[PDB]
DNA sequence: ATGCGTATCT
DNA sequence: TAGATACGCA
């Protein structure tokens, strides 16, 4: 129920999955499927990817 | 029906 | 600042 905390370990797995897939295929559902984290939703990944893209600009 | 991207909210 | 929610539109 409490908001998801993106721990350095969880963010690292996100970064590795986003690096594995290219920019084209690094979409929230494919990231989530590859990350393989229990209880992690498409919306959790989508929100994180938005902030990640803003940080890379 | 599904899910991505942007804006907006807490 | 980070993470959640809303929604337009592919």
């Amino acid at each position: 129920r409490p908001r998801l905390v993106w721990t350095p370990q969880l963010h690292k797995r996100f970064v590795d999955v986003v690096a594995h897939l290219g920019i084209k295929n690094a979409v929230p559902k494919t990231i989530m499927q590859l990350m393989n984290v229990e209880g992690l939703t498409r919306e959790n990944v989508a929100s994180h990817l938005q902030k990640y893209r803003l940080y890379l600009k």
